[PDB]
């Protein structure tokens, strides 16, 4: 299987 | 602000 | 299996 | 700000 | 199996 | 700020 | 198996 | 600030 | 098995 | 600041 | 087995 | 500051 | 087996 | 400051 | 077996 | 300051 996730939260 | 992300998942 | 995740939180 | 991330998962 | 994760939190 | 990360996991 | 993780927290 | 990290895990 | 992890926390 | 880390785990 | 970990904390 | 670390574990 | 770990804490 | 470390564990 | 660890703490 | 360490454990 393959998984790709990106998260760039900003405050 | 600036954001750059690349994801090339392969199975 | 394969897993790829990126997180760049900013405050 | 600037963000750069790359992910190329392979199974 | 394979795992790849990156986290660059900023305050 | 600047962030650069690369991940190429292989199974 | 293989594992790769990177974390560069900043305060 | 600047951050650079590379990870190429192989199974 | 193989394991690779990097952490460069900053205050 | 500057950070540079590379990891190429192999199984 | 194989293990590789690096940590460069800064205050 | 500057940080440089490389790890190539093999199984 | 094989083990490799590096830690360079700074205050 | 400056830090340089390399680790190539083999199994 | 084989083991390799390095630690250079700074205050 | 400056730090340089290398470790190539073999099994």
């Amino acid at each position: 299987y393959t998984i790709a996730a990106l998260l760039s939260p900003y405050s």
